[PDB]
This record gives C-alpha cells, sequence and structure tokens, in this order.
C-alpha cells in the first residue's frame, strides 16, 4: 500500500489529500501522471518544478526547452503532457496563473480539468506557492473539477493541517 508511506486524508472517492514530497509519491506508482506547476517558458528553476527536474538529471528541462522552441511560449491556463523520465508515466506540465501579476486565478480551473485525461494523477497545488494563490482556494478549483483518481500532494505540515480540519 503506497499511501501508508504518507499521513493522508480520503476527501472524495476521487480526491485524496497526501503529506510529502509529490515526486515520492508518485514513484510508488507506475501508472501515475505526475503534475509538474510550470510557467509559460517551462523554466524548471525553483519550487516544485526544480524539484522534478533535479530528479530526472536535468532531463525534464533539456526536453522542456526543444518543446518551447519548436512551439513557442504556453499561455497561462495550458498543459502539455510530455516523458516521464522514470519519475511518472508522464507528467503533465500545467501553467498556473501568478496572482503576483494579477492573472485571472480562475485559470486554475482550465489547469485542473486537464487532469481528467488520466486515470492516476499525483499533483501537487498549483499556483499556491510564489504564485501566491491560497492552498485552499487552490483545492478548492481542483475538487470542484477533478473526476479521475487525484493525489493531491502538499509537502508542508501546516499546509497539511489546514486543509483536513
Ligand atoms: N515536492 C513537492 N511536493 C509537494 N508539494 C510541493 C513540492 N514542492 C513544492 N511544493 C508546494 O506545492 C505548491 C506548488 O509548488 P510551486 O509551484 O513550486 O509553488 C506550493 O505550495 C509548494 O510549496
Amino acid at each position: 500500500m503506497p499511501l501508508s508511506n504518507f499521513e493522508h486524508k480520503v476527501i472524495t472517492e476521487c480526491v485524496t489529500i497526501v503529506l510529502g514530497d509529490a515526486i515520492q509519491v508518485a514513484k510508488c506508482y507506475g501508472e501515475s501522471v505526475l503534475v509538474n506547476a510550470a510557467n509559460t517558458h517551462l523554466k524548471h528553476g525553483g519550487g516544485i518544478a526544480g524539484a522534478i527536474n533535479a530528479a530526472s538529471k536535468g532531463a525534464v528541462q533539456k526536453e522542456s526547452d526543444e518543446y518551447i522552441l519548436a512551439k513557442g511560449p504556453l499561455q497561462v491556463g495550458d498543459s502539455v503532457l510530455l516523458q516521464g523520465h522514470s519519475l511518472a508515466k508522464n507528467i503533465l506540465h500545467v501553467v498556473g496563473p501568478d496572482a503576483r501579476a494579477k492573472q485571472d486565478v480562475s485559470l486554475l480551473s482550465k489547469c485542473y480539468k486537464a487532469m481528467n485525461a488520466y486515470p492516476l494523477v499525483v499533483t501537487p497545488l498549483v499556483s499556491a506557492g510564489i504564485f501566491g494563490v491560497k492552498p485552499a482556494v487552490s483545492f478548492d478549483y481542483l475538487i470542484r473539477e477533478a473526476k479521475t483518481r487525484v493525489l493531491v500532494v502538499v509537502n508542508s505540515q501546516d499546509v497539511y493541517k489546514s486543509l483536513t480540519i
């Protein structure tokens, strides 16, 4: 039982909240799709994006640079399915809105709808770090959209406590 390794709370038959590292959660599930909380240029310099890139030994960034050079930058709310690099079956790069730039927070709906294409998704709370969206607000957008099995992973115990009462 992969989740026995982690404190967690089942919210619905779709959505479970997990305390830990989303990369280590996804490693337990060979058929999971791991969500990267990315920016429009897929520049994975810090945050969960930097951690995912480091776990891939830089391979994620090389793949992202090829994609962006070929396709041009993404829009806020866009998502792109790329290779998993042995971290997960695939990695879904999702561009959440940046509240610092007063971008439309409701674009999180579009971000989370994109996860419904996959039978099992491991995701952080998109935009919930430096992009300035409060975790409970990002969770609100997630639970409204999720139609598949989603493990929502938070690496702060204070965030986990606040989300589980
Ligand atoms: N490995 C991780 N696993 C789960 N959550 C993370 C991880 N790294 C960062 N976070 C949090 O997930 C949210 C989105 O990450 P970020 O896009 O980097 O702001 C923020 O609340 C981060 O603090």
